[PDB]
RNA sequence: AUAGCACUCUGCAAACACGAAAGUGGACGUAUAGGGUGUGAUGCCUGCCCGGUGCUGGAAGGUUAAUUGAUGGGGUUAGCG
């Protein structure tokens, strides 16, 4: 429903958060929680790799199960949790066998409703099955690249792909960027769309918000001296020089995919 | 600086950054995500110009590198005188 905040404050005035009543409020299943740890943007050499990174909230890693080998087996559904790892809804699976697992929980998919992976598993919203078996014209997330490995694409909160057709052993996916590409009809997918599709309406409403997130501040280049940033120095504002990175890079339309091995996969560009 | 806004790049062995390389951060993330740039709650709004510089997409005409080596011109001497 989107709540707005009562502006009982000027840092409250513009918080817009969303209720989801039906995830579980204590803790995690423990066997599937691993600790991690806050890197600040720093690489092994201990120099800043990343700009604006580091602080925010303690978190612990969730072990999603993103490759679905359990072939054959039906599950069902304990419980949706919240993931701070991800901007998707995690589901907790018990199998037939006492094994529980987590998976990117799909949209609509609640406590009691069952799943399965395999060749001959039924067309149901979390089902995982390889491109195939799916029917043609299908919304599917995580999306499988490499055989074996795993889902990749459409992890996202409210992501899918549409798959328009299979000929050969390529199938075609229409992916939420606009791009259309090839994906070996042996790697899997999941039938649905991702949960938490109203993750991109909250508005976080204050700098604090965004710390939290582990977000630090961004200085522009106008801000700087020249020997600091290609857009520094001045007296007064003025911009005079066509957008660069720090690093002397253009930031308006310039073009920087060079990669020449996968360019066959692509079939139509969505106009980068 | 900031929440909010916009443009732009990036299909994952991602773009980007560090490094001589191995490798590492991005991220045990996957376009509702990540980087760069500008603006700066909110209200009402944001007009005209693509000639210049840049960027993006065309075109296969003119010009042009290494490479290749057709011809032409000389040096030398067996011989003829």
């Amino acid at each position: 429903p989107i709540q707005k905040c009562k502006p009982t404050s000027p840092g409250r005035r513009f918080v817009e958060k969303v209720v989801h009543d039906h995830l579980h409020k204590g803790a995690p299943y423990a066997p599937l929680v691993e600790a991690k740890k806050r890197t600040g943007g720093r690489n092994n050499n201990g120099h800043i790799t990343t700009r604006h990174v580091g602080g925010g909230h303690k978190q612990h890693y969730r072990i999603v199960d993103f490759k679905r080998n359990k072939d054959g087996v039906p599950a069902v559904v304990e419980r949706i949790e919240y993931d701070p790892n991800r901007t998707a809804h995690i589901a907790l699976l018990k199998y037939a066998d006492g094994e529980r697992r987590y998976i990117i929980a799909p949209k609509g998919l609640r406590a009691g409703d069952k799943v399965q992976s395999g060749n001959d598993a039924p067309i149901r919203p979390g089902n995982c099955l390889p491109l195939r078996n799916m029917p043609i014209g299908s919304t599917l997330h995580n999306v499988e690249l490499k055989i074996g490995k795993g889902a990749q694409l459409a992890r996202s909160a409210g992501a899918s792909v549409q798959l328009l057709g299979r000929d050969g052993s390529y199938a075609i996916i229409r992916l939420r960027s606009g791009e259309m590409r090839k994906v070996h009809v042996e790697c899997r997918a999941v039938i649905g769309e991702v949960s938490n599709q109203e993750n991109n309406l909250r508005s976080l409403g204050k700098a604090g918000a965004a710390r939290w997130r582990g977000v630090r501040p961004t200085v522009r280049g106008m801000a700087m001296n020249p020997i600091d940033h290609p857009h520094g120095g001045g007296e007064g504002r003025n911009k005079g020089i066509q957008p660069v990175s720090p690093w002397g890079q253009k930031a308006k339309g310039y073009k920087t995919r060079t990669n020449k091995r996968t360019t066959k996969m692509i079939i139509r560009d969505r106009r980068v």
